[PDB]
């Protein structure tokens, strides 16, 4: 059977949700039983979000491969609940890169190289190819930026040319616009012109989805579907919510489900949804509410998977968890700044530090329920090595290359390997959890695999130390390739009601369909402190 | 005082002639006396024309520092009369090759980069950094393509921002069209909707210049000023003719270069034309007139520059130069093939070379004016070596690798450098020329640059026994950073009218101005031959 | 000296407020002491606003000349404190209707007759010639619509025509687009695109004005103007505010006045901008509160005019005018519906009448402050009628035709021009107040002129008897060509705190600088029964 491209495109501003209209369709096409995939095209020149900063202007995400991609990558995966690779995020940067290295090798037989039809043919073929491996029979595309600029030109021609090549029924297009409401008029003006300039291109629009404030009432559609050349029934609303995962729900109840698979030629499928109705039924009507801390470096979507790991872990437990940012680089003021919390997470981040130790020790002290990921793990043993172990300034030689203990400090010279030097542990890592620990009680296995991005791990020569003193190392790594074999994956305390350290960020992993044992426990826990 | 910069665009179809416009407004401005530049812009991906064909699809120039350039190159070298460098033709390769770049070495400071500002900034500031090593006063920039497409969409912004940077009349904008011609009716539908579109992605132009069969009247060209928004007096002619050089001072009879003068705010000059007037007048009234065949290779504008530098000597020897076409490649019929023919030329090229072999004979036994560049000395040599040195198949190890005398092989690992090894020689190699020799008659100097474009070279022995055999080295290479010392530039015979081979491409330096001697003597010989 | 032509247009979206952009930028040019006026452009194909519901769907304002036209017109004779003309509203219908009448009578002298010029002609020339009756330096012209819709196509090319007809510096353009605002995000590219779609028209804004909630900040400011090609200090803001007149004030603060005297190369002149501030400061600042009811038949803008007169009053007499919305059409619950209101006001119309009957009895016997505007003058009359002179079902024609006693009915037969039956009286009517009459108490003259737009009068044969029960007309109407001699144009009561009726609209001539004294009475009035 022949694959089928649901295209997705955005107008009149950026910032209208695209990507959970992306995950939503995604989702609703899953809960159809078709293997799918989706395509986030970023037109930015970065050849992928490596060189960005992982935190401070937005949540870098990580692909089981390792790739560091846009944060759209990790809404996907939820959404679809499947593990994407680097083929799903296609850039500027990638796809002339990739033609200029062919032309200059000279493979292209001396013909003169072209944004048409080269540039295309590349980003095409880049397409076909991750979808190709993936299996998917549909797979939605969501062309980044704003149909009128400049940068998504290259890329609105290339999925242009997928409607003939693919041949009729194969393919569907859809447009996202901006509907401002004033009065009590919703102004049709903007998604007009959007639409015009899109033909312009060549490309006309099979659905149109109307981003307002509420829905956009019936006669209103009516009259943008006659302007545009779209069917009256093919043009829907996306109406502000209250919970992101309400949008399926929302989206599948004006038929957008129904529209794409007859556009598509696919008879009928009722879909379902159960999941993501109990889901909201939870979110609206929480059993329970307990609030929690995040110690963070960086007090948006910064961190975007981790608050999805905490919503989707609350969801497990029936209860509404409330996140109080306590900037942690900011002195003496634990009681108060803790007061109304029943747990302490310290996230990842690559400065406040000292001010992040502190928060450790009082939630070891006070028998307050403790997570850390990534350097929350380095911080919980640098300040265990200070306060336990008497190791007097401990800490990571990321952030004091001189200090007298390095009990954290980059990939020891041991286990590295040829050529990977100063490269940073990425992608799923294999993680042995030791029976009997916390962390086996909350995985329930032996061995797990959990996502990375960073460059230091715990000294090995200070392990045995810590352990003597209590320290608990209840995961570690057979390595990877020959590296980090051997590696601590996770720490923990015995004589405390959660305390909990990991080296991944298993926040990349959570789903909504299956939540993250760390984060599962942690809320448990915060629940269990609440009485 | 500031830099003017003056952009030249092409709308409604290309092959509009812009590369001349571009070069006849550089000449008008330099027969004002300004330092002027001109900068080619293709939006082609391609890094440079070096993977392309080098004389099949168009001829690719080359500059005096080994650039492999689009052939416009040429056009404004002969029409300024000055030597341009790489950065004097940009591509779009270029600019995201040495963007991305910078942003993988993480230069970019860790921010998103996009086509704008950074590819952008990167296009104007390679505008500007070749206009400042070339201390130009006046910058001409053409930009490639057409409005209205996808690929100089980038470029055509980047010169809009100019008009900001700079400040006010500091930059001029000039936009040439298509203007049909059925009726006695023009049409000028087509540049009204080029200009609108040109408008559209942020551009005004200050000057239209209307490409049509003959001039646009006064009445037409006024329309189309009122609906364009551009003065009346800003909108010129440009009708085909018969000579390139007509062009030049048909737009500065129209009063071009007085409307540039002004909007750039430069108090006026009267240009010295003596020479493009007197240019035309040899051109259209030839003293005398012989024709001589080219046994070429690639029997369109494979020979661009040759034909150049042949039609530089005609008006040299105030001669009109009528062209043969003989393919060379196809056998015994050079009676006929040769009969109306003064001179035989043999081009450069990497096939038909046995062909070529049998032209070389035939002139060098019948007495006729023979002229060899690149693979054509090559060919002299190889041809000199088999029936005057006893040389059985001698060859080039080019043609046949096997040949029990490769007189003509690539560059001898004596003389070659490290890491340069499978490298031709590119730009100008310094050649000395021996007194006495026909060649030393031609300069008149013992030292020149000629520039270069091959791999190959004579074998260095098999020099001493060509020599005995009667061949004369007229000059050699001192070599240029060690490599290719005591290289055989040039070769001829005692014996004969003019028989003249040089390894180097003459016709590239070849200028109207200064036409390059080894075609100067080629065509005064050949005139000699026919009495 | 030249005569300078602002023209302004608007993109995006409409109701953006650009008619209080151009009543504002007027008034600034008013208090620079120009001699100024504005011409408001409604692409629509009505010739006049006269076939439009007068109240329903929008006010429908009546110059002095008796044209019914556009709101907006109000909007500038207010801000503009000017009397305007029928010329001043300039429709698709008008130019398109007397375009072609001119070709039908054959005075195109038998060419073939197009949208450009001819229809274009007629519109330039239409907005000359009522700038040259009303001897203006100055003339701001409003584009109705939005930009990118086909209806103002044919008006954006007439005004973009004038920058050649009228020479360097006496042209200047401004367009208002929407900025919606997010995250503290302000949305720019509505208007890029905006502003892009202008240019391909063939218009560059000199200046753009940029609504959105809050103004828009410099450094957004200075991105819009970059790519826009608008120089960074001709980008001003227009955020949303709670009172009008602050709009003027506003936009000569950020320097909206300063630009354009620049671009239009007049010398700088100080304003003096009194009058508003002080208007804003009483309006932000109220010394007292009364609220009073209006009693109205259409209870959006369907009482601009009227509203706009209550306020002119409020601040005249230092209070905020709150105003209370009785549907009147709605039965015995009078008591309730006029507790905590102070005067009672029964505004025009042409179905509720039993209902606002019984709202004028109620404030006649209840020692109410009245105010009664052309309908309202009516209803006092027939409830008067009714009441006092026993007159049983005494009632207009116009809602029964049948009634024992039409004390109101249409132009008597005597009084009636040949041609004009069935007509209203339209425009300035000259209005002969009474002495000694609280009419006469009020405007301070016994001459003045006062609007009109009905077609029903008070019966001359019931005058008699009504006065004699009471009844006081202190003003009638010597006619006009003839027509209308002697009609009641006010009534009153002499026994009551403030009770009056008028004919005519007195709210369209109203002016912020000069409160029409009925209203200034009521308000008056209204304050002393609040006590």
């Amino acid at each position: 059977r022949p694959r089928k491209y649901v295209f997705i495109t955005g107008g009149v501003v950026s910032s209208l949700g695209k990507g959970i209209l992306t995950s939503s369709l995604g989702a609703l096409l899953r809960a159809r039983g078709y293997r799918v995939t989706a395509i986030k095209i970023d037109p930015y020149v970065n050849v992928d979000a490596g060189t960005m900063r992982p935190y401070e202007h937005g949540e870098v995400f990580v692909t089981a491969d390792g790739a560091e991609t846009d944060l759209d990558i990790g809404h996907y995966e939820r959404f679809l609940d499947m593990d994407l690779s680097r083929g799903n995020n296609l850039t500027t940067g990638q796809v002339y890169l990739s033609v200029i290295q062919k032309e200059r090798r000279g493979e292209y037989l001396s013909q003169t190289v072209q944004v048409i039809p080269h540039i295309t043919d590349e980003i095409k073929e880049r397409i076909r190819k991750v979808a190709e491996e993936q299996k998917a029979e549909i797979v939605v595309v969501e062309v980044g930026g704003t149909v009128g600029d400049i940068e998504s030109l290259p890329f609105l021609e290339a999925i242009r040319q997928f409607r003939f090549d693919e041949g009729e029924g194969n393919t569907l297009y859809l447009h996202l616009t901006l509907v401002p409401y004033l009065s009590e008029e919703f102004k049709t003006k903007p998604t007009q012109h959007s639409v015009a300039t899109l033909r312009g291109v060549g490309i006309q629009p099979d659905i149109l989805v109307l981003r307002s404030a509420r829905p956009v009432p019936e006669e209103v559609r009516r009259k943008v579907a006659l302007f545009t050349n779209v069917r009256p029934g093919h043009v829907f609303s996306s109406p502000t919510v209250e919970h992101l995962y309400e949008v399926p729900l929302l989206l599948e109840e004006q038929g957008l489900g129904r529209a794409v698979e007859r556009a598509l030629g696919l008879e009928a499928v009722i879909p379902n949804l159960s999941f993501w109705q109990e889901a909201v039924r939870v979110l609206k009507h929480p059993e329970r509410t307990v609030k929690i801390a995040i110690a963070g470096k960086y007090v948006p979507d910064a961190y975007l998977s981790l608050l999805e790991a905490l919503r989707h872990a609350g969801i497990k437990n029936r209860a509404r968890v409330e996140v109080k940012w306590v900037d942690a680089e900011s002195a003496a003021d634990l009681d108060e700044a803790f007061r109304d919390v029943s747990g302490i997470l310290v996230p990842g981040g690559f400065r406040g530090i000292e001010g992040k130790v502190r928060a450790a020790q009082y939630a070891r002290e006070r028998k307050i329920p403790y997570l850390g990921i990534c350097l929350g793990l380095q911080i919980a043993v640098i300040e265990f090595a200070r306060n336990v172990a008497g190791l007097k300034g401990a800490n990571s030689t990321e952030f004091d290359p001189h200090t007298p203990h390095p009990v954290i400090d980059l990939m020891p010279e041991q286990l590295e390997v040829e050529g990977l030097g100063g490269t940073m542990r990425l992608g799923d890592w294999p993680m042995r959890i030791k029976p009997g620990t916390l962390l086996h009680r909350l995985y329930g296995k032996e061995e797990v695999l959990e996502r990375h991005r960073h460059r230091y791990e715990v000294n090995p020569l200070y392990v045995d130390g810590l352990e003597r003193a209590g320290l608990v190392v209840s995961a570690t790594t057979p390595g990877m390739r020959g590296r980090g074999a051997g590696l601590v994956e996770a720490i923990e305390l015995k004589d405390h009601p959660f305390f909990l350290g990991l080296q991944s960020h298993p926040e990349f992993k959570s789903r909504p369909m299956r939540p993250s044992p760390p984060f599962v426990g942690f809320v448990e826990a915060a629940l269990a402190y609440q009485e």
